[PDB]
């Protein structure tokens, strides 16, 4: 539907467009901040995480999990438009990932009359 | 299975039993410290939690997104065995929660080593 | 689902629980105030009520009903928690009853810090 | 079966067909009286509603509730004969809607009596 | 059979179609001249009747019945074309009616002009 | 679809729709002028008609044959509006039938516009 | 079947042979006498056929036909026996057309004697 | 509901009711005002219309439609309640008709109040 | 098939190419001039547009509409050619869009020679 | 196989092929010299007859009987190859039809040579 | 179907049917004028061919194709009537192959008169 | 697809074609030289031949065989074209017959120019 | 399967591609000349053509035919690499069409060194 | 899934990716180092090879074998990013061929802070 | 087929089988003549060997395979003839593995030359 | 599977086999060290045991068991190759055998000359 996505794992993401930027979404819960890898370039996204796994006592055990325990997981997307990623900013809080990509020039769109 | 859980909207949690306690470990995405509710008597437990939406400006536009957008979410537990909520502790950090569970020393069995 | 109930007839109903009480809700469309028979004991609550038959004049006839003509029904619940029901409250309007139920203060959950 | 009966929602209703006129009953729990709506003409009635669904305090907690709660409602219901509206009478009480509406027909009473 | 009769009590019909009429035969034992109402409108016919009330008493024991009583009794049909009510004629012997409806003129079918 | 159509043996149909009245057309192969029959009334149409079946001369035998053996054949017609069968014509040639039916002026829906 | 036919379009036809000769029955609805070309030649007959189109007025539409719409319309046939079609004739009515093919003297057929 | 549709082709509809009239909701993309043909009578109503195909020049070819392209469309709708035709009115923007029908006086319906 | 579409809610759509320009064809029923925005840059064309709910009497309701009910829809439209959309002209009427873009001379194709 | 054989009734037939003739057997039990209709031409054969029924006496009953009763009874024959009719030779005796018939020189089979 | 056509290879073929003549059009894409054996007799047509496999550099490897590839091609054709072969004549251009066969006078048709 | 063949036993076959001629082969194993009849005429070919059975010792016994031990066999063809039978010649060797056929005049074909 | 094709009506092509050049071959039977319109830029070639319809004299029909009929048809490609169309060079004849594209500087692979 | 592949044969392949390059991985039995060729550009990589068919002796016989038995054969791949060629590398051992593709600068993907 | 193998991995195989020898083909690719195991007495034959997995550095990453990853792998053979193992070579380059099994003279097979 | 077992009584057993030996495990709960009998010869192995019974106090009394109580077991495994049972070991410990069996020295596989 206008952009591809890969990666290992599961990666709740989200993806917003402005008409200078666009905005990114993601969901990395227990996450260090030093463990996130994020690199793009032109119009291509890439994000590499790596999470540590549930220690347990020797006395303890678990009876029970939904979590999925895989450490390292990655997520690749291709956005729609290109971008100035010298620029990008971004926000991690609450084990929640915020990215800001400012439009490449060629990519701001252009109004035309209606008549 | 000897317990239950129940609540709405997606909520990941999992469980772990100690000697002298009970570890309750669960992913609280997009929610603030004071957004959570949490409670306990006995050996039942309770959470309630409510995130933000995702702020959007005219402009901008969501183009996709499988993240789900309801804002408050809760979840219920029925334990195994009693606690002493009393004493009990939380500690909630990147968006994933851990609670500490002293077990009530009637609850506290007695392992033998025989042979 | 965690509770029960039973009885005869058709007697929609729903029950909401509060921190403080519990606030239930019974569809009794075309009954007197005389009818109506309420019963509440620890976290159980109990009514039966009976209504009139619908009377018509010798020159006329039933053509067409959907409406059920049994006069006696009631409806047994379990609650969740025990309440005191002694300084409980409730009242009827169009041919419905609405209650609330004090919830017990040992029933009454406790909140434990976040840190 | 002679007479049809149109409306959405659930609106249990009874017809009685009287030698001079014709009794219409309709079950309405919760609705206010200044919130139904009557019309009729030739043989023919309609019927329009709406509830409020609820007011939510403190916790407002509700399980998986039996009864119903869509707001807008109405029936339309073809009568078998013509009935003089303008001498039509409708009372409600205890959540239950009465109507009686002479018949036109009756007024007219043809005969033509034969060997 | 395509055609539609209806009513209450026993009351065994057969009806017949003329080209320039409609003649019907029915049953009606134990009903006086005076107490056959007979009305016609357009397409469908009423019949009308009732039989004389015959009590019940005691002191007897009543050993054997085969006839009811039921004094009201009506049959309502709908005809296959329309007739002129105001020229029927009919004729009552022995119980039994024999009714002539002449629609001999209310319609003239085309016929074959082909050149 | 507003208009039925009945009868036995083979006869196709087409119907048209007039400002004025309503042209409708019948294929009768090998039909004299004397065997046919039409009728009509109202918003109705009737047809029937006979043929010759297939004579043989003694020192012939049917090698093959694909026609239909069936001599009367027939149809009916509800028509979508009142028609004028007084002043109603048609025309047969080369086994075809063609029927003119001035409508009813009544049923005219003529003379809206727009602004 | 020892015979064959072909072509396009609807056309009913059934074949007789007579000792001497062969007659051929067709079913053309709507055709004009001029509209048809009729050859043949050694055991073969073809037929060709024109059907004017159902014309109309700008105010008028077809809302309903079974009579197919095309046309050019032919069938071939072939003979299981030689005819002398210069001896051939063929009479059309009522949209109806009928061939009579007298058999060549070599087709003819030939007894041996009893012995 | 008591209202028919018909006609052919694509052509979007909604209905709207009122008390004293009813309005109709048409879309007829892609027509000129004066290609529009519509009519009323009683209690039915007709719409017929017809939009020009797509033009083109011989350096410019169709590489992909999702627009259907015949043109003569109509479409036919039963109303449950007769209006007053003569009285109507229609008004037509942005590829949309929108009609006024003031509904007739024995159709108009008597309000009953609650007595 | 070489092109690619994408958007909300329903909007009818068509394209056409020649050697110099790209024409665009789009179906907006019911919205008004200036509820449209529409952008396109390199081979991006982007259509968005906000339509004005269905007015509704508080006497009237909706018996029948097929008009979906969604206000705000926007396509998304990536041509097989660059386009210099500072030249670019619309027409809008009818509830019908009109665009015209001239393609890009580096796109413009060339005809090629044979011998 | 490359032949073909109809008839009705019993009437078991053999073919004999020679290198200048053909000759072919039927079985005609209890038929008369007077009762048999034999016609051949080109490569083909015809075969009828009847054979009368069994007599008795009135006071005389068939206690058995296995012949069958019916009387018309015929054959019909295609040959391989052309036969010289004129010269046939027929020959029946004893219920039994016997002949020969000469093939034409073109089916006259010339015995080639081996090198 | 009154013709066969039979042969390997992929060769497209139409037949046209003269009264005086037979004319035969067939495609044969990418043959040299002399590639081409063509020969018929009575009313059975021969057609054979053969063409050069698409040539190869030596630094050359296929992509993609669909054309077939076998060499040498032919195809027969029973015509439904006798032809005169020695006035035939025929033309080819542009890879698509024309030929005109006179008809022989036994095949000329012979038109019969219609009463 | 043009040719038929038939007759009895084991006999596989090919047929050749050439432009002055016709090939036949046929697998006669185990038959010698003298076993075997063959005849034509025409376009048609007969086939004839028997084969010694297999002798066995007293001493001896079979054991297992798949051979077909029917020693007559014969075959049936009709040729595409006629021959001249008067000049044919055939080999029989290693247990295979072949057969030259020349064709007649009329089988030969007349190439046609092309212009 | 990594490349792209497309267009309307019937034309088989197949594409070849060589190291320095691309070569185009395709089969358009039936067209003149002029009628042949290729075009193409950067990495993608167009092809249009129109081809006479299979005209008749009136005395003329047809018995069969394989050829499709449709006029107008084109075809659209996307190569694997850009070429220059201004080198570009094409021969047509025997309804086979040739185009040739020499390679763009930057599409010239290069080889690499094997250890 | 972001990148394609095509060609004829088998070949087994990998693909992986590094920070600053590609390195591919590739199963090519029984190839002598001469018959491979690999040549890429830009992002795009192909890979070309031919293998010795199977040689036997004349006594040999090949009784089974698993092996398919084409000779030449290749594969293309598109890359996710573009190389400097020049500067590639590979090597080839064990029936395997591994390559190195140097990223080119533009490839080279950018980190983004994060706070 | 009196011939079987089994083992674990894939391993692509062909037996070949001379007068006095027989010779074997396997597929074996990315194994290290150290890593070859390769076992055999009379006439079975034992293949075993072992992979290395295809390593990475850190930075790297599988983005696609084809190549399975199973390491160790093995194939057992039944022959159909005796062989002597202490007189068998073998040969494995370039990936591909060659085996010679001279056969032992029980199993060499003595000519027979008679007519 | 090249093996065979048998015996009675519960005895989970695995077999391994090496280059030069074959070991066994069996699981022998409650069984005592002289409990066991254990004999093998050739390519056999026998295996057997009596396990004394579950002993109860005077005042005991058994409520639950799931424990088979038959003492006597023994399984029989032929094995697949000859062994050097002479030189065979075993070693039991926590109710569990393990038993070495150095297969025949004959059963070595040996003989290929590897380059």
């Amino acid at each position: 539907t206008g952009i591809q996505i890969s990666g290992k794992g599961f990666m709740p993401i989200s993806i917003i467009e402005g008409d200078q930027h666009i905005k990114v979404i993601a969901w990395l819960p227990g996450v260090n901040k030093e463990d996130i890898i994020l690199n793009a370039v032109g119009d291509t996204l890439e994000i590499r995480a790596k999470r540590s796994p549930l220690m347990i006592t020797e006395s303890e055990r678990i009876i029970y999990s939904e979590i999925p325990e895989e450490e390292e997981i990655y997520r690749t997307i291709k956005l729609p438009a290109t971008v100035k990623e010298e620029n990008a900013s971004a926000k991690f809080e609450n084990g929640v990932l915020s990215v800001i990509l400012p439009k490449a020039e060629s990519s701001i769109k252009k109004g035309i009359n209606i008549e």
